[PDB]
DNA sequence: ATTTTGACGCT
DNA sequence: AGCGTCAA
């Protein structure tokens, strides 16, 4: 009872892109706004792989991972964008910049972790009070909450089943405290909308957003009304949220563990998760896991806002599967250096814009036959931004996976580049 | 022969 | 450190 946490504490949001590169795509060529679209890499090889893909291709089926080709067979008019390429590679740079664009404008209003690069967290507990402080008990109007679906209701058109339950929602609150955890959610949502039609219109965006009381919950609240709307997920309305939701629903729970859950367990749904103790949960899941699960499946979660709004690492990475794998050595430099110059590039911009510089150069290959995505990954000192430099360096800490006794044998079917470990510049 | 990312956990 | 999981 009155010694029972309901982790209420925190008023947490997340905003996601709606079709993220899509609509950097739609924004610079106006003839594919309205349109099914979608982005592809890459063409030779079955028309491209999409990677991204508008509401109105979705509506005929069109997924991400479909050869464009086989997209078509479902969507004959459907439009496409290709992303960059740059040194024979996908270059992803414009998406990269557009997402700065949108993270700028969301740091405007709470301190944000970007846990994508089209999706942030923000942790709203302070900036809720503050205006719960400058509302002074006022009530809250339908009219600021524009595209909020409130979950769960209305209970006991579409637009207009949104409306009765917002109107549920909001003749139910008691807006003479301001501990109430369900008002500070509502203010929450306030200045989602707010965030959201700042997105919109300072880059031409649209969004959608989750506001709940901890991340898991703000993230799984986002995606029950995209795209261009928000979602308000209290912690009463967990019980029955969870008591049909696939455990694979859940963010964390979408592989192996997840997984393991339902077959150890002998369950569906997250809900179902409650007839378990602590222990028991730890005993099958480990001590970390399992503490997680029994207070997730609660609608319970501590995992912090970590005030981070610039990507850990930079890193380039090319397949080059079945015929292309790289047999050569001559091959294997040259393409070790096309990825240390889009490296440079970056990290040099990096620098200039952000104030630190990358101590740790990361090389990564996958030699054709190996089960694994990665036959060798392995570090090196990064003291320098120089293309030759890193190329040469990272060709020395794999030249030993040749068994060639000039050839490369097993042929390489991945190169990878990453450069970590950032320091202050 | 979806690819190109990027964070965090384990030992 | 190197490897693996998870998801964008
Ligand atoms: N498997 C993949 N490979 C490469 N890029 C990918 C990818 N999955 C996503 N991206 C890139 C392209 C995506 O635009 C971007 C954001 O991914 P989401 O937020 O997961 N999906 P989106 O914003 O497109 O649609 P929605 O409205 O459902 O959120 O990341
Ligand atoms: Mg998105
Ligand atoms: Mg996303």
């Amino acid at each position: 009872g009155p010694h029972m946490a309901t982790g209420q504490d925190r008023v947490v949001a997340l905003v996601d892109m709606d079709c993220f590169f899509v609509q950097v795509e739609q924004r610079q060529n106006p003839h594919l706004r309205n349109k099914p679209c979608a982005v592809v890499q890459y063409k030779s090889w079955k028309g491209g792989g999409i990677i991204a893909v508008s509401y109105e291709a979705r509506a005929f089926g069109v997924t991400r991972s479909m050869w464009a080709d086989d997209a078509k067979k479902l969507c004959p008019d459907l439009l496409l964008a290709q992303v960059r390429e740059s040194r024979g590679k996908a270059n992803l740079t414009k998406y990269r910049e557009a997402s700065v664009e949108v993270m700028e404008i969301m740091s405007r209003f709470a301190v944000i972790e970007r846990a994508s690069i089209d999706e942030a967290y923000v942790d709203l507990t302070s900036a809720v009070q503050e205006r719960l402080q400058k509302l002074q008990g006022q009530p809250i109007s339908a009219d600021l909450l524009p595209s909020t679906y409130i979950e769960g209701l209305p209970q006991g058109q579409k637009e207009g089943m949104r409306k009765q339950g917002l109107f549920q929602w909001l003749d139910s609150l008691q807006i003479d405290n301001l501990t109430s955890p369900d008002l500070q959610l509502t203010v929450g949502a306030v200045i989602v909308e707010e965030m959201r039609a700042a997105i919109e219109r300072e880059t031409g965006f649209q969004c959608s957003a989750g506001i709940s009381h901890n991340k898991v919950l703000a993230k799984l609240a986002c995606g029950l009304n995209k795209p261009n709307r928000q979602t308000l997920v209290s912690h009463g309305s967990v019980p029955q949220l969870f008591s049909q939701m696939p455990i694979r629903k859940i963010r964390s729970l979408g592989g192996k563990l997840g997984a393991s859950v339902i077959e150890i367990l002998g369950i569906e749904y997250m809900g179902e998760l409650t007839q378990f103790t602590e222990s028991q949960l730890q005993s099958h899941f480990g001590e970390k896991n399992g503490s997680w699960l029994y207070a997730m499946c609660r609608g319970i979660e501590h995992d912090p806002v970590k005030p981070r709004q610039l990507p850990k690492t930079i890193g380039c990475s090319k397949n080059f599967p079945g015929k292309t794998a790289l047999a050569t050595r001559e091959q294997v430099q040259w393409w070790l250096l096309q990825l240390a110059q889009e490296l440079e590039e970056r990290l040099t911009k990096d620098r200039n814009d952000n104030d630190r510089v990358a101590t740790q150069l990361v090389v990564s290959i996958r030699v054709q036959g190996d089960k694994r995505l990665s036959s060798l990954r392995r570090c090196c000192a990064l003291t320098r931004y120089d293309a030759h430099k890193m190329s040469h360096d990272a060709f020395t800490v794999i030249k030993n996976c040749n068994t060639s006794g000039t050839e490369w044998s097993p042929p390489l079917t991945m190169l990878f580049l990453c450069a970590t470990k950032f320091s202050a510049s």
